[PDB]
């Protein structure tokens, strides 16, 4: 399912995979793609991250719909975050955001790399079962998200919405 934004179709629920930055980067990634199944990926690269997000046309995919997560990713790569009064890098970070048409997304981030399934849409019900459940495994620097998670309580919080935080021909993706 797109992801209307402005005039632009992005899309969640891609999966992550980080490459092993030894050989070249796109070849591998399109040899995982192979093993893992897929045929449409993005390549992230950048001094943050060496990675793959993946999906299949079968789902609903297609060549062009732009990455949310690429897009959201970047942005508090290069912004970091605010929480304990201070700007500082936040590397392992989670999110959840309310989309224009209704639904919501779910980030959840380490190392600036996309968890594997770390990238996901649909309800806010169901985005917040996400978030609370990989907050458990501690280890994360803040929650980034929708301003009504503050009375979520977690320890680091930042209100952020979605449109603070909006693209680069790197997002979109394309047939392996
Ligand atoms: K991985
Ligand atoms: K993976
Ligand atoms: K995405
Ligand atoms: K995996
Ligand atoms: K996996
Ligand atoms: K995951
Ligand atoms: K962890």
């Amino acid at each position: 399912q797109v992801i209307q934004i402005g005039r632009q179709r992005f899309v969640g629920g891609l999966f992550w995979q980080s490459l092993s930055r030894r050989n070249e980067l796109r070849a591998e990634a399109v040899e995982l793609a192979k093993k893992l199944k897929f045929d449409l990926m993005v390549l992230r690269i950048d001094r943050g991250v060496a990675a793959a997000g993946y999906a299949n046309t079968r789902d609903g995919f297609a060549p062009g719909h732009l990455s949310l997560g690429a897009m959201v990713s970047r942005a508090i790569a290069l912004e970091g975050a605010f929480y304990n009064g201070r700007r500082q890098p936040a590397p392992n970070w989670l999110g959840a955001f309310a989309l224009p048409d209704g639904r919501w997304a779910y980030f959840a981030v380490r190392d600036h790399a996309f968890m594997p399934n770390g990238d996901w849409v649909g309800s806010r019900e169901e985005a917040l079962e996400r978030l609370h459940t990989d907050y458990a495994w501690g280890g994360w620097n803040v929650v980034i998200g929708e301003p009504e998670l503050e009375r979520q309580g977690f320890q680091n919080f930042q209100p952020k919405r979605l449109d603070d935080l909006l693209t680069e021909r790197w997002w979109a993706l394309r047939p392996v």
